[PDB]
């Protein structure tokens, strides 16, 4: 997979549908989580945005800084976990 970003220094308020609104002005979206703590459910404070056109994670980097709920956020291209 080429189309995964990380994306660190979120709030833990910011919901991964809010997550996917602000990085869809980049590109259609097919993934988008936040993580959460497993007991608590709350945010971890990063998640990961995939584009279903993975040319547009560079189109992301070159167009920073990037803000939302009022903190610079930290995308960064990733080389995705891989499955079975």
């Amino acid at each position: 997979e080429r189309g995964k970003l990380f994306v660190g220094g979120l709030s833990w308020e910011t919901t991964q549908e809010n997550l996917s609104r602000y990085f869809c002005r980049f590109g259609d979206i097919i993934d988008c989580v936040v993580m959460k703590n497993n007991e608590s459910g709350r945010s971890r404070g990063f998640g990961f945005v995939t584009f279903a056109d993975p040319t547009n994670v560079n189109h992301v980097l070159q167009n920073g800084p990037h803000t939302l709920d009022g903190r610079t956020i930290d995308p960064k291209p990733c080389n995705p976990r891989t499955l079975q």
